[PDB]
DNA sequence: TGCATTTCCCGTAAATCT
DNA sequence: TGCATTTCCCGTAAATCT
């Protein structure tokens, strides 16, 4: 939905419009003026060799009133001129980089809408507005080369409208090349800027300055590590080449809009082996999932009279060999998207920024709408806000640093948070996907926060959540049967590896599992779903001559 | 060890040495009386302006002795070159194609041996013995220089003994250029001849004249599909291009004899994209894992004056672009060489021959004992003579086609019986593969025959076969418990898919088994392996704050 | 040496050829 | 169309780099 400043902007859009248009009839009329004086000047010398010179009276009212015409016009000009420099700036340096700013979260997982139709409707707008001014500012000079006197004001301004016009165009024209999706590979949609060599991965630039005459004339040329693989800038970074179709003629194909776009697909890089420089030097200089490229675009336009170089580039890029890198690399993404609106700083890792637990806790939460139908709950969310800082109560404030997030181990484990979380993602797909669904797991709780049930809730009850110390990931219940029963001892099961969840369904386990207590004595499944709610209506759901005798597996603890 | 035939060409190559050492011998003594000769004929014209002319009678009689000596050693050269040709046969159109042969059964599992020391020893005497022939000759040559005659037995008969012995040495280095090691994938150490386009794959060249001089001076260049990838010969077939290092010198690296030898390694396959032809035809004349492919090793060799140009090749190779036509391939590599001794028929599918039981039977033990222990026992063979064969006593002769064997499905079924073989091979080692091992199986006894167990066995005894009626492959076992046991009818249980074993190996499934007879009663797997054997000597080898209830999964069938 | 990182390649699934 | 065949590429394991 439209903002008030886009209500302004898109009211600017067409004071400029209108102005123009004020402009056009005004040059239409100057002109029709000129051509009458032109011809009563020649009718009056037709006769040079009656007091027939109310003419000359005419002819010098005439050019007169020319003069004025002219003044009024390249006055006009000059505030129009200033509008479109005010008004540029708050289509390009303002609404067009909140567009960016939304993409960066956009491809971390947050809230889309990276929707460019009204940018390239304004944009556009604006670019047809400039060029119909400078060919007024371009007739100006033709007028003035048949009609000229001392003190023409054309001849003292035209210069600077040109140069103020031709400015403002070619800017306007650099800022509407964009990246309109990030590089990606096609097998992981929702891990974009991480590219494995060899895997193919498509990208797609646009040029908002929607004109059908550049429709099939502009060839755009990609690669990566473009010049500063070289010097005044990183030292000892893996470099890459683009393997694949490495340039791509720009149209308005695919219909929608009839937009110029150009669309690489099929790309796949390759480390660029041999040479030298260095490659040492305090931690390699940067462990390879934190080392960032930038994939380049560019094309050169031939427009009017005018040549425009353009050039665009993507988002810092993690490349790696093999997908065992993907979690790191998808971690320095997150960060890299989440604290900085930079678009080019390839040294970031060299000394990262701090996170509030506020921004790393709506990150974390979209990973999980990503990937599946939903997100996080407090409940499990702040029972991972302790994970990573134990005991306290309120933690809207308290810093997250890399190393604590991602670059080392968790406090007594030999791994890093981040891989932890993104394991159960993962996990919570390839198996139990439908499972984890929208509500019926509890997930990330405590032990002692975990108490809090059996312990108020009748025997029976039941929680969900995942394995918390273990790398690869896992999932588990509660549930209280042995023994005696002293007062409800609260029990759990060894961790299911992926292996595990391949012979049997998690909720297949839930909804078929007796416990053989002593001796031949199956018990069963504890029924209620945490608050009330009976195993069945939640997870009875996603269950399921001759002959040979038909089988099925079953575990069952047996002490 | 030694065969007599071997003994006989040991004495004929030491019989030729000999002649060689004798006619060394006789060329001393030959040209000392040259000399002398040459001497007393100056010192005679020194005084040529007593009768001092017995000198001249000397002289006259050292002439004659000269003569005869002359007609004496090439009469025995011709002598010696017809021997050498007439050995030369035995050597390379016998014992070298008998190692050639023997290199086949090889490849296909047969038994090896396939020792080329011994031909190399023979080899390079020969060489030799006719190197030093060749200079003896050549030595005649410079001796006629000096002193010649009419009837001159050297000017009559010393080409024709450069010619034969030329012609001797250039078709012996000729016949010593071999495939030492074939075209094979390290990933598949029992599949050589099948190749996979994109995975490396190594082959080695042996030059049987071992000749130090010749050390790292020859070149060797490897290529596939050469000429005959144009006309003259088949037609529609893919056509491939080796990648990786294509040259390679050849030397007398890693130790062993030192023999002249040139290793590839890392070699690669890649289709050869583009051109035409027809490709269509019947058939699509041979469908890929039928169509055969030739890899060529060529070089040339410059020595003491000659130029010998070298070329062999490998057996046909089978090229693929997926492990998942492996299978087909290695039929086709079985066929080519349990049936022919061809090393080049290209087109061997076009028309394949007809094979026996026989040799089948024999090829498909070996299938066996490659990748296993031990073979097939004929209580497995026989009963699988029969799937191909049905009902019949006795098959000795009986024939078998490409079609039956590999190239068209079984009667009733959706796959053929080489595919269906190939994948219990493979089974019985990704699991089960100690469990086959030795003699614990029966693996193949059709029902019939399988009921002359408990039908004359005591209840308990049970016997283990495979799944005869799935493509990927299954196992499975006998036993007698349900109802009230009209008479001991006989049972089986559905076959466990390759992810069914992931979870319990096979012997920790018939040592871990019940029968959930009824309700509640869960009785037990059956005691005795088919004969007498109870189980647990033959299959218990083959199996093995706080805290979590660890676990194990089982079965058991529940009517 | 052990670690970080890349390469090798099967096997499943998707794409392409015919 | 459905079949034959190749390409894509994850993930495990081995190789290489440092």
């Amino acid at each position: 939905v439209v903002t008030e400043k886009q209500q302004m902007l898109e009211q600017h859009l067409q004071d400029v419009r209108k102005r123009v248009q004020d402009l056009e009839q005004k040059m239409k009329v100057v002109e029709n003026l000129q051509d009458d004086f032109d011809f009563n000047y020649k009718t009056l010398k037709s006769q040079g060799d009656s007091v027939t010179r109310q003419k000359m009276q005419q002819l010098e009212q005439m050019l007169t009133a020319l003069d004025q015409m002219r003044r009024s016009i390249v006055s006009e000009l000059a505030g129009l001129l200033s509008a479109m420099e005010y008004v540029q700036k708050t289509l390009t340096d303002e609404e067009l980089a909140d567009w960016k700013r939304r993409q960066q979260i956009a491809c971390i997982g947050g809230p889309p809408n990276i929707c460019l139709d009204r940018l390239e409707n304004w944009i556009t707008s604006l670019a047809e507005s400039q060029l119909q001014t400078r060919q007024q500012i371009k007739k100006l000079e033709e007028l003035q080369q048949k009609v000229s006197y001392k003190g023409d004001p054309i001849v003292q301004h035209r210069p600077m409208l040109e140069e103020r016009i031709v400015e403002l165009f070619r800017n306007l024209m650099k800022s509407a090349f964009v990246v309109e999706r990030q590089p990606c590979m096609p097998m992981h949609p929702d891990r974009p800027l991480v590219i494995k060599t060899g895997v193919q991965f498509t990208t797609k630039v646009r040029l908002l300055v929607k004109f059908p005459e550049l429709n099939y004339q502009l060839k755009i040329k990609v690669c990566i590590d473009k010049d500063s693989g070289d010097v005044a800038a990183l030292r000892g970074s893996r470099k890459f080449n683009i393997l694949g179709t490495n340039t791509k003629v720009m149209n308005m194909e695919e219909s929608n809009n009839g937009s110029l776009s150009a669309e690489f697909k099929h790309l796949t890089l390759r480390e660029q082996r041999c040479g030298n420089g260095g490659r040492a030097n305090c931690d390699a200089s940067l462990i390879v999932t934190e080392e960032l490229h930038l994939i380049t675009f560019e094309t050169e336009v031939y427009h009017q009279g005018l040549k425009i170089d353009l050039e665009t580039h993507s988002l810092p890029v993690v490349v790696i060999s093999n997908i065992c890198q993907m979690p790191n690399a998808w971690a320095s993404i997150l960060w890299y998207n989440m604290l900085t609106n930079n678009p080019k700083n390839v040294n970031f890792f060299t000394k990262p920024p701090i996170g509030t637990w506020d921004q790393v806790a709506e990150v974390l939460s979209w990973q999980f709408s990503s990937t599946t139908k939903r997100g996080l709950s407090i409940e499990q969310l702040t029972t991972l806000a302790e994970k990573l800082l134990g005991p306290g109560v309120n933690y809207s404030g308290c810093q997250i640093t890399w190393a604590k997030f991602c670059k080392e181990n968790m406090a007594g484990k030999g791994f890093s948070f981040w891989v932890w979380l993104d394991n159960i993602i993962d996990l919570v797909k390839k198996y139990i996907l439908a499972l984890w669904n929208e509500g019926y797991i509890m997930g990330f709780i405590s032990k002692e926060r975990e108490r809090a049930i059996l312990s108020t809730k009748p025997p029976g009850t039941f929680l969900l959540r995942f394995s918390e110390s273990s790398k690869e990931g896992g999932v588990t219940f509660t549930w209280v049967e042995k023994d005696i029963s002293g007062s409800t001892q609260i029990q759990s099961v060894e961790p299911y590896t992926k292996q595990q969840l391949n012979n049997m369904s998690f909720a297949e386990i839930i909804m078929g599992y007796k416990i053989m207590d002593a001796t031949n004595i199956l018990v069963s499944p504890l029924v209620y779903l945490y608050p009330d709610i009976p195993k069945e209506e939640a997870f009875g759901k996603y269950c399921r001559a001759a002959p040979y005798l038909k089988t099925k597996f079953i575990c069952v603890t047996p002490f």
